[PDB]
């Protein structure tokens, strides 16, 4: 065991350990933390992941963090229900409403199973999905996913399209990765 | 969503843990591990529900007497002060001392009755001192010599001085200072 | 004095250190490799910094870093002479041509003083230049320059644009300002 | 290369990544700040490191960095010079003097020759040392020099003695290496 002798504290150090990005040494300090230092704030935390866990649930359509089995944007008509943005995770909508640049509808494709693919099948034939906006990180792996749903979705008059690559605002040429100074130029907006 | 806020702020309160990795918690927790995350509510509560000081010593327990304290293979002859119960985890990890442990993180005169107590109790004849360099700790390392003046102790600190395999230049100065005033055989 | 004792040797730890991003420590360090343990380093760099200084000029046509009275760029007859690629300061060249994505023709507007905006018009006019890029960061001072200058140039039939401002390779989506977001999202491309 | 185009500025550039810790993206700032803004500076500088490379030797008595015969520390008769403190490299003493702990002497035991421990008992006898200071980076292969030293010098009735080893000052014991944490509690001192 991370910690000898403690049957119960072991328990909860192993429970931090298995969170993502949570090493054993932090893990030890957490688990100190509640124990000795402040209970209430422990006894406030199990409440408070009970609580999101039995209220929030994801959206039956799209995936979204949700109260009910349809999110508030699922749940609206005046809603442009023809563009569906792919997104790898649900935060990433809280995200792209913040900007103010898109009303259509998400879907979170944090995987490839043929289950989760014929969900999106189905919305797409469902909704007449004309276009998919691939809302991804630029990145070797979401190139692998658009490739991947690019010949999936072959034949249904699909329009395919990603957001921008580029540079951020207030941001030096030089402290830019050099291909992103490539597509940034390649891809110029006029 | 007031709730996935509410889990949010109880994650970046903990200690060394920011927004953004207390908002990767909370996804993770309502997202995938529906199980996971009632377990690890659960271990919460069971853990501050059993974790009592060690009526002997002080250390983290869940019964009446620590671990170390129940070993009967233990040094029962030499005694370790520390200040927290954490260094007591520390202190088991490096592997450097099979004696026990008192925390002293006050200096009342029940305290230093109990400990006065163990010391009697239990025939010590070495007094380790494991605190954190510094003048209060220089205050209470001499507090501790005079009170316990002539019962035949012996007493020592944990080395202070530069760490092993670092070179001089980044070694602090105030501390190189102390490592050349304080230069041992 | 940082090191004292050592008068000649202080001197060189001073100047290291009245250098950009380099502190006491670095200094020192640096000092102490030069004299000790690679002077031939030393020396190849004393010199190099000589041979810099007397050799490199701001080019005459465009103002980057040239050798001679034109730089390479503007010397070469391989590039596209009719596009034009506008930035601040001869450091942002080097990083877009490290880059690889453009062959065509820049030129340095540091000032708005109207010397300067006479030598880029008689350059867009004597090249035939139909494409003028802006590589500024963006920032609402570069919004204003842009406007500016796309307003002395009304009438030279120049096609205007911008390197993309977007979503950096490698970066979620929260890692972005909004602004980048909401046009990563208005100019998406295929 | 490192730039194209310039070689003159790409030499200079590349003589700066070769500095330790110094990598491309400093060494063009650095370059460029030399070529553009402080154009007298980087001249001063190259004649800095000329000069401190034509004026830097190893004092003559104890390897010390020196620009006369003796260093400022063994013409000092206001040192203490009945102690003498071994190191392995000049910048140690550089890094001694600065913490304001000590006013003997130093000797630089670079190499373990018999010219070089010759030396060192020439300079014991004719000033009549009475203890000896280790201050060697705490490792196996010190402890073997310090031994070898002990033993050579075992009938000069030298006193021997080593800077400490141990858990440096404030520093809570769950942030020490657990390796220092082992060696602290062995050694441990009254
Ligand atoms: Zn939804
Ligand atoms: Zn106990
Ligand atoms: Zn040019
Ligand atoms: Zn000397």
């Amino acid at each position: 065991p991370m910690v000898k002798g403690l049957e119960k504290f072991n328990e909860l150090v192993e429970s931090f350990a298995n969170l993502p990005t949570i090493g054993k040494k932090t893990a030890i300090r957490l688990a100190y933390h509640l124990c000795i230092n402040n209970q209430i704030d422990g006894m406030k935390l199990a409440h408070n992941i009970e609580n999101a866990i039995r209220f929030i649930k994801p959206c039956e359509q799209c995936g979204a963090l949700s109260e009910n089995e349809l999110c508030e944007i699922c749940s609206d008509k005046e809603r442009n229900k023809n563009i569906l943005c792919i997104v790898e995770s649900p935060k990433d909508i809280l995200t792209l409403e913040e900007s103010q640049s898109y009303n259509g509808l998400y879907f979170v494709l944090d995987e490839l199973n043929e289950e989760k693919l014929e969900k999106l099948k189905q919305i797409i034939l469902k909704l007449n999905i004309s276009e998919l906006i691939f809302a991804l990180t630029h990145s070797i792996n979401s190139d692998a996913t658009i490739f991947f749903i690019e010949d999936k979705f072959k034949g249904l008059n699909l329009t395919f399209s990603k957001i921008a690559q580029g540079i951020p605002s207030g941001v030096n040429l030089e402290n830019v990765d050099l291909i992103s100074l490539n597509k940034a130029m390649n891809f110029r907006t006029k």
